[PDB]
């Protein structure tokens, strides 16, 4: 409960409370508001192809989105953004897509077999976690935040992206490999490690009962509360506002099912 | 007469830096990306903005990151764009996605993206002030968009007649933008004032045009249509235009039979000489807009990249 749980986890409000967190002003902030729309929206057009409208449009119109993001983003200095924080947003929006790439091929790579709990946990933190830093680097850079300010909205992003990675693998209760199955095979002797992996080596309704008959489900929940602790210390860097309040709620299931499925 | 200002070897600087980047041996997504880039090749864009930026007086080490920025730009749409193209002329080399798969292509297309947006990002810290960095990507960025529509309309446009002028300017975004994205981002690097870049802009939209009909005329020396054939359609009587018109609108043809068809009609009405002419004419408006820039051996190497057989894209 809290604040009314709405749907749809996205940059636009965690970008514009990054920015204010640390003392931006909002007319910066709303037109990198849409800036940051069309990179997201572009990485989105991008994950519904790997995960099998037009084959054309979803990869030339994500593409055309990366270019509309940072036009827009460069664009906010004749909002008023001074050209020094715009040109370390370039930098921060950067190297969060090389970590969006970096991941999805590893999704690719990965999938049918079981990898360490630490590799899985990383890949979601560049996945899922630079999907947020995206809002909140180019929020807090715009907003003029320290290095401080700036590293600890980037743990922030990663913990809070690792847990609600976390809370879409729940959901179920290519083969690719989710923390469940991962902390039931760490948990499981020899005989029933070799069951998780010959079946991530529609029928196969099957994996739901095995895992279901090795407590794979239970087993994420605590590592994904471990990190939304980890999320809302990193806040206690920034000053008391209305802004850090806003951002330590989204660590607990803030938004619905929707956000995932958004 | 004499230079007063020095003529680097720019073509091995820029290979030796993507080199350095991304050498032999890479693993992970920087192997897909080194995968796009080699072999380089003639990677006549990065050298386009190095000449673009020293015309105006600008740095080598500004315009270096700029133009390792370019290539992974533009290698990344190539290898985007050819996921979407079918047809390949065995002058070609095997696409990414038939040797690595389609998702590993299309994440690739993305890491050679975001290489370039860092790669661009690096020109603050080699000395290009942060104004002219950010008003750097808004070139490129802009320019990005120009060739994405260009290809998304030479899959729309083709096989049915449009206007001549609705061709030049679909080229003007395929080619055009490409030698823009390179001279656009160079030149504001370089520190151009708003009429050096304004030259260089005419000079890109028009030096593209002129590449793109010298390809479309290697033909007539994909069954898609081209300037020769639209001059061709202008040039025919009211009964040949309608053949014309009917060969490109019906997508359901043999291509062998449907090409010599387009051929005879474009040999009848010297559509191939046509299409020179429009050529020459504006090459030499590309080197009327370099006259604006200041003498320099840069601005001569951007005159000879007119010159026929020079520019390779």
């Amino acid at each position: 409960y809290g604040l009314v749980p709405f749907g749809k986890m996205m940059g636009p409000w965690l970008l514009i409370r990054s920015a204010l967190a640390v003392g931006g002003d909002i007319a910066t902030a709303l037109p990198a508001a849409v800036a940051l729309e069309c990179v997201q929206v572009g990485a989105m057009m991008h994950d519904d192809i790997i995960d099998c409208f037009g084959e054309p449009t979803a990869i030339v119109g994500g593409d055309g989105l990366f270019f509309h993001g940072f036009a827009a983003l460069s664009e906010c200095r004749e909002a008023g953004a001074p050209a020094e924080r715009v040109a370390q947003a370039f930098t921060v929006l950067s190297r969060a897509g090389l970590r969006i790439g970096s991941a999805a091929l590893r999704e690719i790579r990965m999938s049918r077999e079981i990898c360490s709990v630490q590799d899985y946990l990383d890949m979601i933190a560049d996945k899922s976690g630079a999907l947020l830093w995206m809002a909140c680097g180019v929020g807090g850079t715009l907003g003029g935040a320290d290095e401080a300010a700036l590293k600890a909205l980037s743990q922030y992003s990663d913990q809070l992206g690792i847990a609600y990675q976390i809370r879409d693998d729940l959901m179920a209760y290519n083969g690719r490999p989710t923390l469940p199955v991962l902390l039931a095979h760490e948990r499981a002797p020899r005989e029933q490690q070799l069951r998780i992996e010959r079946l991530l080596a529609a029928e196969r309704k099957a994996m739901a009962d095995l895992v279901g008959a090795y407590d794979g489900a239970q087993a994420a929940r605590e590592v994904s509360h471990r990190h939304v602790q980890l999320a809302t210390r990193a806040l206690q860097t920034l000053p008391p506002s209305p802004h850090r309040d806003a951002l330590e709620d989204l660590t607990v299931p803030g938004r619905l099912v929707l956000e995932h499925h958004h």
